[PDB]
């Protein structure tokens, strides 16, 4: 697990190449080396550290790169090339899910990165920095296609949250309302069929009947949202979004379908 100090010491090392770059003395392969670690640290890091420091880590690298570009606007392909392009080959060849997002893209800065130091480094080109040049774009590109099509789903999924959260106006403050007075008024389940108990029992059935007429009108939409809902929920997880309006509405989606489907299993006890 990463923990807040291995996040201060890949800080500390984004800043000695920061500091260095300002007196023109960048050790290139060691800054490319280094945010090729930070970029396996952060994929873990966000899926388990104050999303504060998090936020400040993925900044300080953004500002890493800048100052590579503006470093080369103004062996290295064995040692430091290959192993980081060879590690984000393999995300090529994985499913992947919205979660992977902000690491994809990460990966495909770091690529265009490693293509543009490689490019001015080079311009006496030999065959084998062409070969290597193609590799290169060739992953950068293949990354680019299977990044907009994650990000396309993901659009897709966000307007789908949106029209199930806004088509539920219809049931959904009625029904939450309507689920809340029977928590709030809900009898003791009784176990027995001892005559003693046949009033409780009773007052049982009636206090469900309540709830469900209440809801009778609503009961084939209810039932029609969660079959759009589950599987949605389950695409966008339970992990920090920071698209805060994401998880607002995701975490809204979840309030809804628990009343749904409640008021679903009561429908079908009685």
């Amino acid at each position: 697990r990463i923990t807040p100090k291995k996040l201060r010491e890949l800080s500390d090392l984004l800043r000695t190449h920061l500091s260095s770059a300002a007196t023109k003395q960048l050790d290139m392969g060691g800054v490319l080396s280094d945010l090729d670690t930070m970029l396996v640290a952060l994929d873990k890091a966000e899926r388990e550290v104050d999303k504060d420091q998090l936020k400040s880590f993925n900044s300080l690298i953004l500002k890493t790169y800048r100052v590579i570009e503006d470093y080369v606007k103004g062996n290295f392909m064995l040692s430091i090339v290959e192993p980081s392009l060879q590690r984000i080959q393999k995300h090529l060849d994985q499913t992947h899910s919205f979660s992977d997002i902000g690491s994809l893209v990460r990966a495909h800065k770091h690529l265009e990165t490693l293509l543009e130091v490689l490019v001015t480094l080079s311009q006496p080109v030999s065959s084998e920095t062409y070969g290597f040049l193609n590799r290169l774009a060739e992953a950068k590109i293949t990354l680019s296609q299977q990044l907009n099509t994650l990000q396309q789903q993901q659009e897709s999924a966000k307007a789908q949250l949106s029209i199930l959260i806004n088509r539920s106006g219809s049931w959904a403050d009625v029904a939450r309302q309507s689920l809340q007075r029977f928590d709030s008024t809900r009898p003791v389940v009784k176990f027995g069929t001892e005559q003693y108990t046949a009033i409780h029992r009773q007052m049982m059935a009636a206090h469900a009947a309540i709830t469900l007429q209440e809801v009778s009108e609503f009961t084939d939409d209810m039932r029609n949202f969660t079959v759009d809902s589950i599987p949605l929920l389950i695409q966008l997880g339970r992990s920090s979004l920071m698209d805060e309006h994401l998880v607002e509405q995701r975490e809204k989606l979840r309030e809804l379908t628990t009343i749904a489907e409640r008021l679903n299993r009561l429908e079908r006890e009685w």
